[PDB]
């Protein structure tokens, strides 16, 4: 599926094929980027504090656990996806690593049946 890595700052560090395939953005032009590109607001603008709360309390919210949630493509269009977040260390910093699930087919098929009584 789609995975991303990233440092403990946020800063996407390895992207993908199937990244670039879902969020539109080459892995070129993510890799120097804040993960937060990939999400809309709120979140995108609160996403740094939920990295800096983690690794301050050491509480997961989504490690270990997953999460559905909405992300966003270069082109602005927004989607349903399921995120697992790893953690892993590299040369004394923290990295994490998050493996996408597209869940738009999913929604779609379940809200087209619902609206078919
Ligand atoms: C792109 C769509 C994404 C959205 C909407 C999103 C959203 C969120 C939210 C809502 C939280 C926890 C807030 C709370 O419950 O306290 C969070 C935590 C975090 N996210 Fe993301 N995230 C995204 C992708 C990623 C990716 C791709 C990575 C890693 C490659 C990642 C790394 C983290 C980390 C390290 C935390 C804190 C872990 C924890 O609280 O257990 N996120 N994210």
């Amino acid at each position: 599926d789609a995975m991303i890595v990233i440092d403990g700052h946020g800063i996407i560090q390895l992207f993908s094929t199937a990244a670039e395939r879902l969020f539109g953005w080459s892995e070129l032009e993510a890799i120097g980027q804040n993960v937060n590109i990939l999400m809309p607001e709120p979140d995108r603008s609160r996403h740094d504090s939920y990295i800096s709360r983690y690794r301050t309390t050491s509480d997961p919210h989504i490690i270990g656990i997953g999460r559905i949630v909405t992300g966003k493509r270069r082109d602005g269009t927004t989607f349903p996806m399921h995120l697992s977040i790893g953690e892993m260390q590299s040369g004394g910093e923290p990295y994490f690593t998050g493996f996408v699930r597209d869940l738009t087919e999913h929604q779609q098929t379940q809200a087209r049946l619902q609206e078919l009584q």
